[PDB]
This record gives C-alpha cells, structure tokens and sequence, in this order.
C-alpha cells in the first residue's frame, strides 16, 4: 500500500460521501466510475483537490507515475474521461447499518469545467462521519464519530474546475448498498434508497482511517495500488 | 519546517485541548511545559502517541534526531522530566473569542506511568474543533468547525503510560489567555477563567491544520524546528 498525505487548502472541505441514485433515477451530471470490461457504474459528487500530495511506500517517498483505469464524468447522456486512477481502497463501516466507503486517487488528464447536477426529483444525499468529543463522567475525553446524513435535495447545477496534472480524491459510497462491481480487487458499492437522516454513532476502524472516512490527527490516506 | 504524519491506533482519540487552571488553582498532576529560561509553566492532559511517525522536510523523509527542551510531568508538588521536545508550532483560531493553540512534538525518555489528576475543585475543561458537514440549500456541502467545550469537571485520578523512544503530541491551549512564555520562538498561552460551554463556529485556517487544531483529510501536522 501507498501512504498518502497533502496540505489542505484554506477552507478546503474534508472528504465526504454522496449518493445520487434512487430506483432507476441517476444524476444528470456527476463524476462516474465504470468498471473495466463492464457496463456497471457508480456516481459521486465528491471532488477534492490534493494541493501538493506526497506518496510513501514502505517508508520511502516514491513516484506513483513511474496499470491505471480511468475516471469519467457523466454530463447528461454523455460520458467522458477526465483522469486516471492510480490507487483505491474500500472498507465497510458499521454493523447492522453498514456504510460502504470507496476512495480512489486519480490524476486529471484534462483542464475542464465538470458540471454537477442531480436528477430533477430530489435524489442527492451526503454522508459524513463527524468527529465528536466524547466525555463519560470526569475522565479524559475520546473521539466518537456520528453519521451525518443530509436531507434529500436536487443538487443545483454547478461547475467544478479540474486541471490536468493535479491529483484528486473521489469517494464512491453507499448506505446498505450492493456490490455493483470491482476494479483490480477494489469493490464499488451502490445504494438506491433514501437514507434515514437520523443515524447513530459508528465505532472506529483502522480501515476507515485508511480510506479517509473518519478523520484523525496527522493520519495519512492509505490505498492499494492497481495490482 | 517539518511535516509529520502517522497511522492512528484503533480508536485513538484525535488531538484536543485541555485547560486546568482558574485563578491560583493548578492541577494536582498533569503534563507540564516550563520556559527554558524562566519559571513560567503551562499544563495539559493532552498526550497522544504517534504509532509510527514519519517526518518530511522540504520534500524528503528525515531523521529528526540526528537543541531540545524537556517536557515534564507535575505530580503533586513534584516536577519530573519525561521527554524532549523536537518541534512545536503556535496559532490563534478566532477573532472576538480567540483560542491560542500550541502543539509540541516530543519523544519520551523514560517508560513509566504518568499521573493525571485535576484540582479537587472543578477546574478542568476540554476543547475540540469538531468538524461538521454544513449545507446551504441544495448545493455541495462544506466542512465547518464548531468549538466543543466540556463542562467544568475535576479530572479523576488516572495513570497514562508512556514508553521511552516513542513520539507523543501534546497541546497547550488557552481561551483568550495571556502569553506565559516562549520556547525557541513558539509562545505558550494560559487561560485562568472558566470557559462558557456555549460557543459558535470558527472559520478555517491553514495554521489550524498545521498545528492540528482542526482536522482535515490527508493533512499532516507541520511544526517548526527548535531554532
Ligand atoms: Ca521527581
């Protein structure tokens, strides 16, 4: 595996999860990941710049760009490649109400405006594990994580800028979803039902740190290379 | 300036702030930072182990051990050294209600049980910038940070184990406090008043990520060397 880190931009949002499919509905415009040699697809609105990443393997800084699979945009009925994925990692978060989180590291190969827009009927929800300060009695606090699920919305049309050569994170998450496909052993999940916006706390996992689903201090990303 | 990152242990709490002083009251047992050329001191119960840290300076992994100042424990009236500080950084988060935050990287020089015990009268409060998913209408969410302040408590006696050779983070924070002293340029602030548990949101800063006051994705700590 590759350990990944980078300074964040001023006010740059943290990684999060989005869903945009209910029944047969799909978003009008979104970031798409289709399986190699397959027609299956998942969607996302997650697009996070890595301002200046650093890649580390087995304690040594390496150059990832010295077997990739592309990442597309869906723009209406028109899919188009926007970059290539170098590493990805998946993990199941939770027990009786699992959240499947797939993070992919990719480098844009075109400097373009990426349109995001949900289906006209509200279908778009967003997921985040918000770190909380937990106190039981008069002891040292710990960090718990709650699952924040936004209410259903129809994502207003918007333009997001990507630049050739830059690195980007993109999650593909699902709430109690199905195994749609996998790419080089990394599964990709999809859920098709509205998510109850009332959710409890989720026990932390060391893989949720690796995929970036739960924030922690000085904790780098850690994904599998395409192999 | 050194970038630091590390994988977190299973469920390891994220960096938080602690205050333990009101008026002339000081904790019974806590981690102490003394001015290199003075008798001034600040206190904390923050003590977070870095499982397997990596230090990066100007793009390259470095061995930071090849001018340090000690970090002590206060145990009753007794003070004793427990480690040596290799890097530190300071920043203020907020305008009308500022929070002074100093993070110090240090390596333990003894393996023993460190005593934490607040004053008998409640004096201990803890502070955390909890990352939140905020949504304005039907648009992409952002990450805001609220200021979680625990209620006044008297920290129950406890023992925290440290091991010589391991790396530990420790914060020294204040809520609209005074600059007690500085160690190799990095100021250390102290607050001597109970903190109102009702607080608002704090706008992001790049320094908050570097010192680790606000969590972000794949974002390392970045502290100054001792010079
Ligand atoms: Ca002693």
């Amino acid at each position: 595996p590759v350990q990944i880190y980078s300074p964040s931009l001023f006010g740059e949002p943290a990684l999060y999860g989005s869903t945009a499919t209910i029944g047969q509905r799909v978003p009008v415009a979104a970031v798409c990941m289709q399986a190699v040699g397959g027609a299956q697809k998942v969607y996302t609105y997650s697009l996070r710049e890595l301002l200046d990443p650093v890649f580390v393997q087995n304690g040594n800084i390496i150059d990832i760009t010295v077997p990739t699979y592309p990442i597309y945009q869906k723009d209406g009925s028109d899919y188009s490649p926007i970059g290539d994925v170098y590493a990805a990692h998946f993990t199941t978060i939770g027990s009786s109400r699992p959240v499947q989180w797939t993070t992919v590291l990719w480098r844009a190969n075109i400097s373009k405006q990426i349109r995001l827009r949900g289906h006209a009927t509200p279908t778009d929800q967003f997921l985040f594990f918000n770190p909380q300060l937990s106190m039981s009695g008069s002891n040292l606090p710990t960090t718990t994580y709650g699952l924040t699920v936004s209410s259903l919305v129809s994502l207003t049309e918007r333009q997001e800028e990507i630049n050739a050569g830059k690195w980007y994170l993109s999650t593909f998450v699902a709430f109690n979803g199905r195994r749609e496909f996998d790419n080089y052993g990394i599964p990709f999940y999809l859920s098709l039902q509205q998510i109850d916006t009332q959710q409890g706390n989720y026990e932390p996992t060391t893989e949720a740190y690796n995929v970036g689903a739960m924030l922690n201090t000085a904790t780098p990303l850690k994904l599998h290379l395409n192999a």
